């Protein structure tokens, strides 16, 4: 019956979203950059056994190249994103591409004429950087009215500044475009995403949410930075994120942007849980002892108030299947 | 003018609910056991300044004494309840009287013929005691389908077992009665209640939530016992509880029982916050350095799902005015 597009079928979240859509009885069109690279897209053949799944070549840097994948779709899920933070001149090799790639895909949706709603996958990176509140000494519950401070980040350019900036600006641009062209756009703002997916070359948050077990120094540093800034980390199961995305597509009254987040542990509480459940990795929870900081946390109320239900509600349920995914991926050594 | 009854106007929560009802424009009737006790009831005279407030003499052990107080009321808020003590026969001295006193007030509610809805104040004490969930070493989120285990509590009679049993059995019986007589009954289930109220002789949870500042040994043990069991405590501001009670009376869709809770700190997080904001009391957060424990927490979703909004959402807003209240009561030395 209904048809939907997912950009970046080879991606972590995009692969998970394709599965849900097929299981839910959708015809699905997805885009990858190199449909012939079976090292990254071998899962697509398996996913085709669940329902009608069509693969298209596309690149956010090639204008109009999403025209065919998005043609005929009732819903489009803008999941793919550059995400190459790297360095150099981020304003031009990260921020401007991200903004333009988003507008590229948006134009293909207007040219299709069929798209009843675009669902954009942004990030709480576009929510949390509030230099008027961080450093306050007080706790804060941030909601969807909160936007990361682009001006402050451009001025001081702290590490990873271009990530929050890309997300804020691509979302503002996509929203204006949508209003300009009369197309319905809804945005979901995930926290750290945890869980298994079909993608065979996923890295992304799997590396970070598993870093206590692998000892990956970049994942560990990313977790500690979030905790020192917000007094906690925030986690959501990929399958809840996917269901929330589909929920926003299918509920007519859905409107605006939505935090998607479920469990907010401190690092010592997360490490204690992993050490007890997976002792083979030798986690030492005291490695993560930290002061009790004021909590700058994410409000969970918007999706809930509108009738959505998370199914992975405890730490145990959020980590129900990610460890085996990391092992299969090679992210974990055993 | 809509009219509502609040049982136990001398009490902590009862007084704050009276105050809310008046500000919202209700005609309020309330009960106490000695209307002439102006030391204990001075606030009832002060509250007549903000709206119509009539005081009656009633006792839950005295059949029919609530007839006049609930007569002509659209809503009846059953806040009053006998306080817990340690009895040689908690079945005859506590459990059975708690049931009967609840049914006593229920009868007056039908006999009045006007009562559109009864709001019962129970407690998460009727939710949390789940021997499997508490003992299995895993985290859990309890919701409104969870009931404290009466059979287990009777079989093994841990200290204070009769409190949870009294709340479960009286809620069950009140629900049976309401069905059998055609009166709408909604039940609210609060956690530890924090904040200033009009009552001049209030103790209850004010004692417990200030016990870190006061040194009160029974309060500190109460907090520590909850942390030992659940890995945390659960707090809600008395004004949100009062607004939630009113919300459940005025929304015809409301149905069943509702947890009322908002902020769930560990003891060391609560002590750290109090030490930093109230140094004059010499709180030592390290006194609460617990190994931590699996977290058996409360679901907040039911009231949110049905449209209710909490106003005290950070730990600091939950403690926005209770320290001054404990001083005015003499619970806090200075
Ligand atoms: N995972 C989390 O914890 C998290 C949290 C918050 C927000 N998000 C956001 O959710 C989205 C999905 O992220 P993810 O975790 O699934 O990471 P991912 O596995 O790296 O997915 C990124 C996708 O974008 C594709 N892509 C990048 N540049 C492209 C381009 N120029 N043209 C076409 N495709 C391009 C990638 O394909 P190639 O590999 O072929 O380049 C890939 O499929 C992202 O927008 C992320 O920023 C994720
Ligand atoms: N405060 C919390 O953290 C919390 C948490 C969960 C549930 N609750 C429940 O919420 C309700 C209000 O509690 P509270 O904090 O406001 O404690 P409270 O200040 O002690 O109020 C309890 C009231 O019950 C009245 N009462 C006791 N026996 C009575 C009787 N035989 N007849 C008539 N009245 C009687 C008492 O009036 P007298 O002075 O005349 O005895 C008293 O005012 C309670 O049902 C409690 O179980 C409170």
């Amino acid at each position: 019956m209904k048809t939907a597009c997912v950009t970046g079928g080879s991606g972590y979240i995009g692969s998970a979203l394709i599965k849900l859509l097929l299981e839910k009885g959708y015809a699905v069109k997805t885009t990858v950059r190199n449909p012939d690279d079976m090292e990254k897209n071998s899962h697509l053949k398996d996913l085709q056994k669940l329902g009608p799944l069509t693969v298209f070549r596309a690149d956010m840097d090639e204008e109009g190249s999403f025209d065919d994948a998005v043609a005929g779709c009732d819903y489009v899920f803008l999941v793919a994103a550059p995400l190459h933070f790297e360095a150099q001149d981020p304003e031009k090799e990260q921020i401007e591409p991200a903004i333009q790639g988003t507008l590229n895909t948006m134009r293909s949706c207007v040219k299709a004429g069929t798209v009843r709603r675009v669902i954009l996958t942004s990030s709480v990176a576009a929510v949390y950087f509030r230099p008027d509140l961080l450093g306050d000494g007080h706790g804060h519950v941030l909601d969807e009215d909160s936007w990361s401070d682009v001006d402050f980040l451009r001025a001081h350019k702290p590490p990873t500044w271009s990530h929050c900036v890309s997300k804020v600006l691509l979302e503002k641009e996509a929203g204006r475009f949508a209003e300009e062209h009369g197309i319905s756009l809804v945005t979901i703002l995930p926290v750290i995403v945890v869980g298994a997916a079909p993608a065979p070359k996923a890295r992304s948050s799997i590396v970070d949410c598993l870093s206590m077990l692998s000892g990956d120094e970049a994942g560990l540093a990313m977790l500690r930075a979030i905790q020192k800034t917000s007094g906690e980390v925030q986690l959501v199961h990929v399958d809840d994120l996917c269901r929330a995305e589909l929920f926003l597509a299918e509920n007519a009254t859905a409107n605006g942007r939505y935090i998607c987040s479920r469990y907010h542990p401190t690092l010592v509480e997360l490490a204690t849980f992993l050490a007890q459940k997976y002792p083979q990795y030798g986690v030492k929870p005291t490695d993560f002892d930290d002061e009790e900081r004021p909590r700058v946390t994410m409000s969970l109320e918007k999706l809930i108030r509108e009738g959505f239900e998370y199914k992975h509600n405890t730490l145990e349920e959020i980590y129900d299947n990610v460890v085996e995914y990391g092992k299969a991926l090679g992210i974990l050594p055993y």
